[PDB]
């Protein structure tokens, strides 16, 4: 195991077919453990030449063998406690385990199912999508943002050597929230069923911008050094994406799916109470938000 | 004209099937009036045998010759001006115009499409739901207030006639804004995607109450006498409605079709801005709601 690395993708949806494909690009024959089989999975990104990444795709864990030295874990945090056999199964103290979900809280939510192994949160910045037809649609490249340290600097050595864009940050705190403030604005297309293009409407980007301050405040409290002008920016990077973007949230609310809906929108609301912070928009926000996820109705 | 009565029905939907079939059963002919071409149209009360109303669905003006002595009016608002040309046709000064929709705007939508004729508002209490198959389904009796006054008793005689339930209301901006209360609160149904049963979960709960408290202040302010125990009332009113009961606009959501968002949500902000109130909560439901209506996006 010094020369080949063995690597373990959990995971293989939109997140997971784009870093898979460039994987296999590359070279490596990453194990594909998921949910729904299918023989392999297929990358499309807008321009380029489709990609298909042989599998199978291994749905129970007793058809595979551990430990491995890179787990790439790319479910949703809805799904993380229905992931935890796989990394039973394929974790050591020597793995190092990457967590390619959105919000703030990946380290917390994943380091109790692999105990002794490292966990690389990483953030990450692009837009895939599933499509009917089965293959991920991916619009522009995907960057990565992940801590700085011995682990979290393997990982970015792996995927920057497959040719991926990864920045190693000495504030990951700012960079998570970061993202949050946007993925937690883009909860407005689940409750609207519209796309980015909402956004550009005065009376959306007049309560969106109200919306990213509120976000902003809890940020700072929890540690986040953010400007000001970051408010606005939000609002101008939303407002600027195709018409047709969506966001994964949207796409599991039209799928009927359940929803990140307290990893995305309800940490705001969490977070902000120890530090004695109101949220009011959060508070009409988040029960909206919860009730299409989980029901009843 | 002294003993047959002339009666059209525009907008031959969820509503205006209900008070059609009410009709037809008490031996009337009403002129269908409508957009998508059918023979008749259908209405299945839970537990009762179904009522077919012949036709056929006139769908354009030109095929039918006016004046009659009562119109119905069962367009939702967002149809009022399609519907127009119409009342244009069929109405003159003795034609009496009952409007059957939501909100507290009847008259001042309608009257200007019949300036001659005495406009009736009319708020309707039921559960109409237009079937894939083609036919109404109506979970209830349904229930008609109307103001008092001449054209407004005719227009109770003639469906108390029927068989209908009408209540003829001395004070009809309070019996209106009463049912406002209702269909704003509903409007949770549409951002959430969720039938009644949402209402019984404790976070959606208590952000309603809150919301009917808003509401009430504006309903108030513009002249409704209404309790402070209505705001719980409204409430438990949706938590005991039966799960799987939503509401015409989330019908229309689904649809795609665009919403009553201004009549029954919009208006809240609109009434409250002369009276100097806040809406905070409606700040937030009202560019989501029409965002969803009118896109883009
Ligand atoms: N999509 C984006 O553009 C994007 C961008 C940045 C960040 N993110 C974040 O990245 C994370 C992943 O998002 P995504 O869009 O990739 O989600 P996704 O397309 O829904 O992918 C999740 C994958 O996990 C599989 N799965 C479900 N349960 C599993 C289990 N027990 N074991 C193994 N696999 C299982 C799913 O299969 P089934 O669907 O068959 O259950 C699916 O293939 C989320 O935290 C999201 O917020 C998404
Ligand atoms: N449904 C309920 O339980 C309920 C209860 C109380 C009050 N209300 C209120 O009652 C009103 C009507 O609601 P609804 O649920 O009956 O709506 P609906 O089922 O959508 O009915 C509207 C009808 O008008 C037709 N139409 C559209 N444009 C027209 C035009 N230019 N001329 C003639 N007809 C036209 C529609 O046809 P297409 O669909 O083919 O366009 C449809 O048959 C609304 O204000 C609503 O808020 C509804
Ligand atoms: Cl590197
Ligand atoms: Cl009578």
């Amino acid at each position: 195991h010094m020369i080949a690395t063995g690597i373990a993708l959990v995971g293989p949806g939109a997140v997971g077919t784009t870093v898979a494909a460039l994987l296999h690009k590359a070279g490596y024959s990453p194990l594909l453990c998921g949910h729904t089989p299918r023989a392999g999975i297929e990358l499309r990104r807008d321009g380029a030449d489709p990609i298909v990444v042989p599998g199978p795709v291994h749905t129970s864990p007793r058809e595979v063998a551990g430990p491995v030295d890179v787990l790439i874990l790319a479910v949703k945090a809805t799904q993380n406690d229905a992931a935890r056999p796989w990394l039973t199964r394929l974790c050591d103290e020597r793995t190092v385990v990457a967590v390619l979900q959105n919000g703030v809280e990946q380290v917390e939510q994943v380091q109790p199912h692999c105990p002794s192994s490292a966990v690389v949160p990483a953030i990450v910045w692009c837009s895939a999508e599933t499509q009917p037809q089965g293959w991920v649609r991916l619009r522009g490249e995907a960057a990565l943002v992940v801590p700085t340290g011995p682990a979290a600097e393997q990982f970015a050595g792996l995927l920057r050597g497959a040719g991926a864009t990864v920045d190693c940050d000495p504030d990951f705190t700012t960079a998570a929230w970061r993202k949050l403030l946007v993925n937690a604005l883009a909860g407005f297309m689940v409750l609207s069923g519209r796309r980015s293009a909402m956004f550009r409407r005065d009376d959306v980007a007049a309560l969106s911008r109200r919306y990213v301050a509120e976000c902003l405040a809890v940020a700072r409290a929890e540690g986040a050094r953010l400007d000001d002008d970051v408010v606005d920016e939000v609002v101008r990077l939303v407002r600027s994406a195709p018409q047709d973007m969506g966001t994964s949230m949207l796409a599991d609310r039209a799928a009927h799916r359940p929803l990140e809906w307290d990893l995305r929108n309800g940490v705001i609301v969490r977070k902000a109470r120890a530090h004695g912070l109101a949220t009011p928009i959060s508070d009409v926000l988040v029960p909206l938000l919860a009730a299409a996820s989980d029901g009843p109705g």
